[PDB]
């Protein structure tokens, strides 16, 4: 039986910028580092930065929608989000769903959101307005 | 600041694969499901299937290193990873690191880990032994 997310690993081309942006634009928690990565985490969440020579900065025109949401309070939202845009953090969709939404990108183009509301939140908004062909399981 | 993961979001090639993949195969709860997508959770864990156009069905060897791995209970971890490998599911890497872990590949080639251990443990093994260049914080 599956219990949750265990860790969440992000390849990055250039180690140094990528910590960086996760510790001290992100305010996540740096525990150690090596040549070949880093482990930060954000509350329960371990995120790993891996160094990969594959990895290649990817404008968000040539990725597919997988993103990563983080959890932030209301209140927090719009300043966090207005000094992601001052640090020149880019955007890479506008909010259309329900709950405040922050959508932007991390050094190597890895796709972010900010996100204020749970699950709970979403399916209760989607039976008052539900996708096309959308159906509920109990 | 930031108080942890709020979801995940995957983009799928073919919606009912996926959700057959992530509900049946990894047990996943499915609460809902539409024309282009699919919320299923696994613990506290929002995850969102979207089905993208874009989504190409892409070799482990094309990717990065970039995966997503969940928890499982020692236990759970052996019978789990054996009735994926008689679904047919495909591994991408053998485990090399601490704690029991299974690398395998879901139907569009998103790289995904069933792992046993926190990063507390993590962390306790690199004190013992740190990888190369390791500084702590
Ligand atoms: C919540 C799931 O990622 C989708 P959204 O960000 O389009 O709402
Ligand atoms: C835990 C971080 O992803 C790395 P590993 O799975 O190679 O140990
Ligand atoms: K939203
Ligand atoms: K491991
Ligand atoms: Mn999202
Ligand atoms: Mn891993």
């Amino acid at each position: 039986m599956l219990s949750g997310l265990n860790h969440l690993t992000l390849a990055v081309s250039q180690l140094a910028p990528s910590v960086a942006f996760y510790q001290q634009l992100l305010g996540m928690t740096l525990h150690a580092r090596w040549d070949s990565g880093a482990y930060l985490s954000c509350g329960d969440l371990w995120l790993c930065l891996s160094l990969d020579p594959q990895r290649r900065v990817t404008p968000p025109e040539e990725s597919d929608y997988t993103h990563y949401a983080f959890s932030i309070s209301e209140a927090d939202f719009a300043s966090f989000a207005a000094r992601l845009e001052a640090a020149g953090v880019a955007v890479w969709k506008l909010n259309r769903s329900e709950g405040a939404s922050h959508y932007f990108l991390d050094p190597d183009g890895h796709k972010l959101e900010l996100h204020v509301g749970s699950l709970a939140q979403r399916l209760a908004a989607c039976r008052e307005q539900p996708y096309k062909g959308m159906v509920f399981f109990e």
